[PDB]
């Protein structure tokens, strides 16, 4: 993808992802009656976009990169919770692959920006 | 200082009213609770700032208020993208949030 | 004196929490005030066990901070009709009594 | 022997606290003070365990001080529970006796 | 011992596997033993360990802080295991197996931190 766009695209992807994470939370709580892992991943999964939003408001490029690094942290924690959820049969392989692929797409873009 | 005190409490009230709409009418229970916390915590941190015993503490709490404001703005973006609120609701609340941000930044 | 008042106050906050959750279906501000309101007495107890005057005063200042936070939530709760004016004034009078007694210990 | 004694006593007290939690939730339908004392009451032993695994003296004393804080917090919730009549005077004295026994052991060790 | 530079890689892997075991212990406790208190607590502490280890992947200070949180949660988990064996909700076999896995994580974290 065009290098200039990477930040604008990762913002939009993170908002779409937050919405998917909200839906996953509802699924886990309402259908699977799972209250512990669900709360953890609701937080980490929606915090990716929140930190990207802080990054966009940075007063320095330093602060920008740092906020993106916190977004990356949150993406990685979310990936941990997703892996735990598939291994313990709270989500199907289809659910896992779909959501995890969106997560890892965000990882890739954040790393590019950070490393760019 | 008095002004952002009043405005942040008034803003907390509006967030509660938005929360009531979301739970009672839209039957939305996840994002509503998130914005309820972040949006009412802005005034909580401002009040803590008012009572601070040092300048660093004062600025530190006002910075936390600004972080809660940005979180609140984030949840509002998600609520309009997902069509749980109207553009009118979004603009009205965001106008009030912007006013508080400007005040905090001026003070900080 | 303030010790006993803070324990009685913690009981009122526990019962307010139960009212907010079970009757008003409110889970977020209720959680905040449960914490702040019961933390007052917990910190006053910690104060009594402090090994220095500085640590004694620090713990009482934290209790005072928690009292102030409590009062913010109470104000928001009456403004948003989760509690009556009568409930607010009763509970707030008790909370602010604790501010006064703490300040007298710390500063006089 | 205070080290081994406070370990044993804190584990027994933790079990008492789990049983108090069950009583409060199942019989008394009390979900708020119960949750708080479950945390504090079991945190005493948890912190004693961390103290035992401490790599330094500062870490050791820190963790025992946290245990003592958690013992004092447990006694605070116990006071709230007797005040609201969720436990009897006898129940209160019995559980409080065990908590204060731990307080004294912890202080003794910290002051060594 | 293993190479120092592999301890972080291994503790990451082991903590995920351990979180899986803890979830399975939770399911056993609630479904088979009808135990609802310690099970919920250990679920939280035991799954949190690997989450904090993942976070440490993203300052030396902050790195050490996160790993110390993971270590605290490992110890909390090990305390709940102690309570579970003391109260006879798990066998000595289950206790030793799960505890050994948990304490292998403690050892790796301590070494990485020091
Ligand atoms: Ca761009
Ligand atoms: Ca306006
Ligand atoms: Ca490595
Ligand atoms: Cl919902
Ligand atoms: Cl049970």
């Amino acid at each position: 993808m065009r290098e200039d766009m990477k930040d604008n695209v990762v913002k939009d992807k993170s908002l779409e992802f937050a919405v998917r994470i909200v839906n996953l939370y509802k699924f886990l709580v309402n259908e699977q009656k799972e209250f512990v892992m669900s709360k953890q991943i609701l937080r980490s999964g929606t915090s990716i976009g929140a930190n990207i939003r802080e990054a966009e408001q940075a007063q320095s490029r330093a602060d920008f990169i740092n906020k993106l690094n916190i977004a990356l942290k949150e993406a990685n924690e979310t990936e941990y919770w997703l892996e735990l959820l598939i291994r313990t049969e709270y989500i199907t392989r289809e659910q896992y692959e779909s959501i995890n692929n969106d997560s890892t797409e965000i990882n890739k873009l954040l790393i590019s920006i950070i490393k760019t």
